[PDB]
């Protein structure tokens, strides 16, 4: 598979009609996953499955700046299961990422970082075996 964390280099950063795609299996008794699309030390978005916080399974999104997080966007639409294989799939559209796991629409993030030709890595991080992690222009 691929170590964990893993870093994949977006090549001249992320663009509208660029879909990224993560495949992998979550650990047993997993507590956390995390999509880290940076922009230097910035982080673009992030995209954060927390399998128990106050006994109840949240996606967490933000986006940190200059070292500090701004304010979350959560859902509790949560279609990841320990022990079982998953794909994400983030499609670059004008206004926002958008997001589907194991071909069901997700959850949509607004842009707040504006240079996507600079968010030139993305960190796959959590209790996953990763399998794979690539990217295609659509
Ligand atoms: N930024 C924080 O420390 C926040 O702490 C409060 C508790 O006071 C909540 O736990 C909140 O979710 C964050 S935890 C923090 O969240 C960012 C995303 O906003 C990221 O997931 C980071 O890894 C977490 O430490
Ligand atoms: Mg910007």
């Amino acid at each position: 598979p691929l170590i964990v964390p893993y870093n994949l280099p977006l090549p001249g950063g992320v663009v509208p009609r660029m879909l990224i795609t993560i495949l992998g299996t979550v650990k047993p008794n997993a507590n956390r996953i995390a999509l880290d699309f940076q922009r230097g030390n910035d982080v673009a978005f992030h995209f954060n499955p927390r399998f128990n916080e106050n006994n109840r399974r949240v996606i967490v999104c933000n986006t940190k700046l200059d070292n500090n997080w701004g304010r979350e966007e959560r859902q509790s639409v949560f279609p990841f299961e320990s022990g079982k294989p998953f794909k994400i799939q983030v499609l670059v559209e004008p206004d926002h990422f958008k997001v589907a796991v194991n071909d069901a629409h997700l959850l949509q993030y607004n842009h707040r970082v504006k240079k996507l030709n600079e968010i030139s890595k993305l960190g796959i991080s959590g209790d996953i075996d990763l399998t794979s992690a690539s990217y295609t222009m659509i």
